[PDB]
Parts: C-alpha cells; sequence; structure tokens
C-alpha cells in the first residue's frame, strides 16, 4: 500500500503584531489487490492572531478515490469509484460512478501542462482544477516553472501564488487541448456513467468517440445525457506531419432549470498543436450566452450561480529552445472574455540567454507576467544576471511588481550534484520608504524524499519561516 | 531642376450637416550647379463648415533647403544652408549652417525605418519628425506598412492616422539606432556648426567621431557646444558576425536657463542590431530628471516648456520572414516612461500566413496595434482571409478598434501587372446601432507618377471622396 505525501508549513510574524500559521498537505494512497487503487486526499489549516481576533480556516477532503483495472483485450481501462471526468471534447466535473475508456503516436495525446509565473518572495504556489489540488509546495523568489503535473491534466487550471508578505496573487492557465485524433484502424472512446458530485446527485451518462476516417483526417463526437442538462458535440480533426495537428468542434447545450427558464447555446472551438516526441499551441473558443457546460449548469441549478458566461477565449503557448544562440523562450498567454463581466487577460513571458564574456555560462533572464491581486491587475517583470562561480553562483535581480521594485544580491551554492542547494540573498524594496530584505532558501532533492526550508525577513515588514517536505513511503501496518 | 511633388486632397460631408476640405502637399526641389541642391517644402489647408462656424487652418514652410557638395578625397560631404542635424550619438534639432561629414559594410550604417499600424477606414497617414513631413498620402483600410522612407531617417517618428470619419489616432515609432561602428582603418566623423532654428538663434557647434580600435570593437564620442547648453558623450561599440552588432552610450548634459536654475544629467543607452544585407533590433535608454537634449533645452529656454522628461525607453523590432512555413511576422514595440507624466506604450503586431486548402495562396492575416485617440488609448486588431481569384482577389475582414467592430466583404482586382488596381468593399459597423458601409479604392502606380482616389460612405454617418497624386517632374522654365 503506497503513499505519496506532500506537506507544507509556514509560520510568520508582522511588524505590527500578528502571528499566523499555515499547514497544508495532499497526497495519494495506492493499492494493488487487476484491481488497482487510487485515493487522492488534501487538507489544510490556517490560523492568525491580531489585536483582538484569532481566525482559523480548516479543510480536509478526499478529492477523489476509485478502483481501476486494466483489460487485456479491449485495450480499455475500467475505473469505478469517486472520480472526475476527463474528456477531450467536454469540460470537467466531479462524479461518483464507473467508466470504460479505450500509448500510441504522441502527436494525438495530451502532455504535461507546465505552469509558469513570477513570485515577489519565496512563495508557496498552489495549482488546482475545480477544487482538486494538483500542486502546492514552495518556490524561491523569481520566475518559476512548475513541471511536475500529472501526465493527464486537462482543461484550465487555477493558480494561486501566496507570497511571504501575505499577498495572494491569483491567475489562470489553459492546458493545451490536443486534437482528439486517431490512426484509421484504431478507435478512441470514453463512456462514463454515474451521478454528479458535491453541491444525492443527478444521474448522468456521457459518451465520446474518435473514428478513423481513411485520410490524415478523423471525425469525433460525444454527448452528455444529464437529464435537465443535455449536450451533443461533433468535431473534425486533421493530422499533418511536423507542422502539427489541428481540429474544430461545435457543441450544443440544452439546460432546463426550474421556474428559471431554459437555455440553448453552442460554442465553436478551434485548436492547433505542433508538439511531438519546441512546443507551440494556439486555441480558440466562442460560446453562446445560453450555452452551459455540465459544471456551469450544476452551479446554476444547485448553487443558483449564473456568473461567468464565457464569450471568447484565445490561448497561445510557445516554448521554443534555440540551442543555436543558446537561448530559450517561453510564452503562456490566455485572453478570456465574458457576456456578463469584464475581460480577463493573463500572460507570462520569459527569455533566457547564456553568455560568454569573461568564463562559461553567465546568464541573463527577462521575465514578464500579469495576474490578479484582489480583483485588480498585477503586472510583473524580472531581470536576472547570474554568474556561475564554481559549485556556486552569484546573482543580481531586479523585480518590478506593480509600483514596487526590488533590488536583490545573492549567492547560491549547490551540492550532492544539484540535488541539494543553499542560497542567501539580501536586497532593497522601493516603490513608500524603502526596506532592507534578508532571505535564505535551502533545498534537498533526493528522488524518494524532497525537503526544503526557507527564512525571510523584511525591514519594518514581516519575518517568516517555512518548510516543505514531499516523498514516497509504504503504509501497510 | 527636379521636382518631387506629393499631393493630397479630400472632401467630405456629415450626416448631421457639415462639409470639410483637406488639401496637403510636400515635395523637394533638386538642382545641380559639385554644387548640389535640395529644398524640402510642405504645406496644407483645411476648412470646415458646421451650423454656424466655418474654420480654416492653413500652413506652409520650407522645412529645410541647403547646398551640398561631394569631395573626392576626404570621402566627406559638405553641406550648407538650412538643415537638421542627423547624428548617431545625439538627438535631432533644426538649424541654419554648414557641416562636414565623413557606402561601407551595411552592418554599421542605418536602414529604412518601416512604419506600421492599422486603419479603420481608407485613411491618410502622415509620418513626421519634429515638424518635418516625411510621408503623407492615403492608405486603404486594414493593416498598413509604409516602406517609402528616406534611407537616412534617424530618431523616433510622429505618426498620425487621420481616418475618413474624422478620428485622428496618433502614435510614435522609434527608428533603429544602429551601433556607430567602423572598420579599424577608417574613421567616421561629423562636425557641424551654426545657429539653432525656429523658436536670430543661439550659436552652436557639434562634433562626433568613430575610432577604429584594432579589435572587432570600436570607440566613439561626440560633444555639443551650445553655450547655455553643453553635452559630452562617449560610447563603446562592438561588432560580431551574423549575431548582429552592439553598443552602449553614456551622455551628460549641462543646461543653464535664466532665473530658472541649472540642470545636470546623463542618460545611458544600450542598443543591439541584427540586420544586414530577418531584421531584429532592441534598444534601451534611461535618462536623468535633469538631463536634456538640445531640443528639450530649446523648448525650455525659448518656449518655457519643461514637459516630457524621459525616464526609461525600451524598443523592440522584429520582422522575420519564415519562408519555411510561408509566413511573415512583424513586431514594432516601444515602451516609454517619464518623470513628470504617465507611461506611453505603443505597439503593432501582425502575422501573415499563406495557405493551400482548395488552389494557391489563400491568405490569413492577424494584426494588432495600440495607439492614442485623444489622450486615451486606442487598441486595434484585424483579421483578414483573402482568396485570390485570377487577376482579382476576394476578401473578408474583421476589425476591432476599441469597442467598435466592423465586418467587411470585398473584391479587389488588379491590372497593368500590379501597377493599377481597383477594389470595392461593403460591410457593417457594430459596437450603438449598426451601420452599412460602402467603400471603393482605386490605385495607379507608374514609377514616374502615382495616383489614387477612393470614395467611402457610412450609413447615418459620413460620406467622403479623396484623391492622392505623387510623381516626378522637371521644373526649369
Ligand atoms: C463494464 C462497463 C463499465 C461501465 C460503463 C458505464 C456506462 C453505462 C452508462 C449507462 C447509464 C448509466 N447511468 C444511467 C447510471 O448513468
Ligand atoms: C570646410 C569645413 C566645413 C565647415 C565645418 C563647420 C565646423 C566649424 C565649427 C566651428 C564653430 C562654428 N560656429 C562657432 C559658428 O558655430
Amino acid at each position: 500500500l503506497m503513499l505519496d505525501y506532500n506537506l507544507n508549513g509556514t509560520v510568520s510574524r508582522n511588524y505590527q503584531g500578528g502571528d499566523s500559521h499555515q499547514f497544508s498537505y495532499n497526497g495519494t494512497v495506492g493499492g494493488n489487490l487487476p484491481w488497482r487503487l487510487r485515493a487522492d486526499y488534501q487538507g489544510s489549516q490556517e490560523q492568525s492572531r491580531y489585536n483582538g481576533e484569532k481566525t482559523t480556516n480548516r479543510n480536509f477532503t478526499w478529492s477523489r478515490f476509485y478502483l481501476f483495472r486494466a483489460i487485456p483485450r479491449w485495450r480499455a481501462n475500467l475505473t469505478l469509484g469517486e472520480n472526475n471526468i476527463n474528456s477531450d471534447i467536454f469540460r470537467s466535473w466531479s462524479y461518483t460512478g464507473a467508466s470504460l475508456e479505450s500509448m500510441l503516436p504522441p502527436r494525438l495525446r495530451g502532455y504535461a501542462p507546465q505552469i509558469t509565473g513570477i513570485a515577489e518572495t519565496n512563495a508557496r504556489v498552489v495549482v488546482s482544477q475545480q477544487g482538486r489540488v494538483l500542486y502546492d509546495s514552495m518556490v524561491p523568489a523569481g520566475p518559476f516553472s512548475i513541471q511536475d503535473l500529472d501526465s493527464s491534466v486537462r482543461g484550465r487550471l487555477d493558480v494561486e501564488v501566496i507570497e511571504q508578505n501575505g499577498r495572494k496573487k491569483t491567475f489562470q492557465v489553459d492546458t493545451a487541448s490536443v486534437p482528439y485524433l486517431t490512426r484509421p484502424g484504431q478507435v478512441r472512446y470514453k463512456l462514463v456513467s454515474g451521478r454528479s458530485r458535491g453541491y444525492e446527485g443527478p444521474v448522468f451518462a456521457t459518451g465520446e468517440a474518435s473514428w478513423g476516417l481513411s485520410n490524415q483526417w478523423s471525425l469525433y463526437g460525444g454527448a452528455v445525457l444529464a437529464g435537465d442538462y443535455n449536450a451533443l458535440a461533433a468535431g473534425a480533426g486533421w493530422d499533418l506531419g511536423v507542422p502539427g495537428t489541428l481540429s474544430a468542434d461545435i457543441t450544443q447545450s440544452v439546460a432546463r432549470i426550474e421556474g428559471e427558464r431554459t437555455f440553448q447555446g453552442k460554442s465553436w472551438r478551434l485548436s492547433y498543436s505542433k508538439r511531438f516526441d519546441d512546443i507551440t499551441f494556439a486555441g480558440y473558443r466562442f460560446s453562446e450566452r445560453n450555452y452551459m457546460t455540465m459544471e456551469q449548469y450544476l452551479n446554476a441549478r444547485y448553487r443558483n450561480d449564473y456568473s461567468s458566461r464565457e464569450k471568447e477565449m484565445y490561448t497561445v503557448t510557445l516554448n521554443k529552445n534555440v540551442a543555436d544562440w543558446n537561448t530559450s523562450f517561453n510564452l503562456q498567454y490566455s485572453r478570456q472574455t465574458y457576456w456578463d463581466i469584464r475581460k480577463t487577460d493573463y500572460y507570462t513571458v520569459s527569455v533566457n540567454r547564456y553568455f560568454n564574456v569573461f568564463l562559461q555560462g553567465v546568464a541573463v533572464g527577462l521575465s514578464a507576467s500579469r495576474s490578479k491581486y484582489l480583483g485588480r491587475d498585477n503586472d510583473s517583470a524580472y531581470l536576472r544576471i547570474s554568474v556561475p562561480l564554481g559549485t556556486g553562483t552569484a546573482s543580481y535581480s531586479g523585480s518590478m511588481s506593480n509600483d514596487r521594485y526590488v533590488n536583490m544580491a545573492g549567492y547560491t551554492d549547490t551540492f550532492n550534484d544539484g540535488l541539494d542547494s543553499y542560497s542567501l540573498n539580501a536586497g532593497l524594496n522601493s516603490g513608500l520608504t524603502s526596506q532592507r530584505q534578508i532571505n535564505a532558501y535551502y533545498s534537498h532533492r533526493s528522488p524518494l524524499a524532497n525537503l526544503s526550508a526557507n527564512i525571510a525577513s523584511l525591514q519594518k515588514g514581516y519575518t517568516s519561516f517555512g518548510v516543505s517536505a514531499s516523498g514516497g513511503a509504504t503504509i501497510t501496518g
């Protein structure tokens, strides 16, 4: 019986008084009985004490836990228990039930949705989808690129960057929606049944299939039979060569909510993907005022929420490594508009060049990003020149988050071959009298157990300490 | 005695009443007596009639006219009369006097500053620098790329896009400031003298030179001796190979204005350029509160203007043609900040892909840009699919200027091999009840004489007719 723990803990004081605690954990229990196991758990506890009020927000749940078993001979996998639907045609909601679903040319499957951004401090970053916790551990200040996500992540993700000074900056990233294509002989499909979760739960079945026409083309369809909510979708997909693959989808919905009225709508979606084995992906989507996803409907029927009616959604992704002049470029953009509320443009860019000027690998990196700090836009840029000095490396950093700019000097030293490392930094925040910053971050990365602690302190500001451990153990008595 | 005329004329009516006239002209007189001639003239007249008031704004001037003569044997050219300083180290002001200045590896000289943007209507676009008229003729609605500029344009340009509906959108473009480098043996220099113009005029001399150190490097300097304004500048330049060339400059200023005070300041400037014979240029500049250019000083002493104190200026330019997947990409960006006023970010992007889907060269183009419409930001995007149909080509266009979006259908036919062409368009503006749009644009492009007329009419809107002729003639009695 396997366990995959992930822990976080942080303590901090204010220069005005307050203490606060933060402990979070998430992980997965696995078991083997052709009957396989998978239980995802996640929880957190937060406390704060000011002049008069302590506050506490505490949460725990099994996001999802189910049994799944492989079958030799339909190349299909059966899974039953509490899960989440993962579709290449429909969007996601959580459910209890079972499902039967069909390794083949990568150019047709989905890949790991690498999330990127920028942190003012040494910050804990949590990536989620719906309520499910996909990633939440600490990051050292500066641009960050989380490439630890489950091979099967789909849809758009919710990222929260909780900074050491108490500022929560949040944004959204859209994972690439790779064309649901197939090779002529084969057939891809996904037929799921059960009742929708967490709002007993309305009964629903959903099917989705991908036919292999005799050309470099392929047609797919799917339907959602939820009763008060039904949706049908058909789509055409086309394969190319190295110039990537492509596809388009039209999907209509019928939703009937009590004494409220009845909504009808469709949404068209065009997506292109040139990744295989430089990755580039561009996707588009435009949906009607009355078109709703299974999720949208549910929040509408059970929670009385009709907010966030999607209109148009553009999303571009380019991670191109020109080994040629020794520079990598990554772009993650996602513009999203609505019928009821204001547009929401989220992006993050970075370009890293490796130089030779005096000895090897002097590094200059420029990064820029925009997220949201409490409704209002938060716009950042980061400039870092790093000089490698033996097993260590000294660096200078210039940060510009909104109207507050930070200057940083620091030395980082690595050991155990890159597994462990330890860095000390000192700097100045100005943008409002200036403050001196002192900060140290330590990391240990063994494959069976990771661990990392960091301590930070701002003048007339805050002072906090945080640890973050994650590893693998077998819990069987 | 040569003449290079350029004319524009437009008439239009309002749906509420008004008529208006617009006539502009600019050109250059040339003459040969080793004594060469060059006279630039420019003028315009505008009239309007509403309920009660007609108005008229009329202007004419010889921007600049001077004599210049080549000399065999110092590979230098002497020019005297009323001109404008053009320096690779200093910024521009206009002056009466004479100058002596030093074809050689392109990687060190300057190129044609191609200006780009987007027009709602069939619009006349005027490009200028200081007050001097560099370009002003009509453009057919959609993205536009003016590549007619004098080989020697330097500094940043002022672009105004006067639309057929009466909306003036304006912005700024920074021409690439190519590194003032030289080959070891040779020496580049520029020593100018006279009095500053148009505010008799303060006396000034200015010198600038480029030495050829024995490496792929090169050092340059220059000074401005204006009396109440002095400035000295030194800079290092470095040449590479195909990875372009580079350079950095530090320049200090001393300005003394009466009973006002005395300003001191410097500004650092780093510029990289990878163009020769795909062009890419990135430049940076950061100047002190009290640092002033010769121009800045003059507006300060003679016009009592201390506005627009430059702080930081970033500028990027990328025009890369991937013949490989038959698509071109052009990016013109320029962020500019100040000490006294708000930031000013101007940009324009476009990507054009040529397809094959049914016959040859079906075209999809996406363009986006941001300029200023009366203090406020004006943000546009344009989508155009064009299908070639013999000597003609039918197209569909989607425009989005701010909150007003336009849909357009149109057929264009070309003849005389691309020299002449004629297109008719019809569309809808919605963003405020919608309106039908009818528009035709004709162009004739013979090398000795160009001419173009266009007629446009919006429902419950405006209705205008415009002509634009430009050619070469010899006026000698
Ligand atoms: C062995 C096959 C695995 C079970 C596949 C489930 C798909 C059946 C769907 C039918 C309807 C289910 N329902 C009505 C309860 O939602
Ligand atoms: C034949 C050489 C061409 C004339 C070059 C002019 C540079 C001389 C500058 C000295 C000062 C001129 N000044 C004081 C009137 O400005």
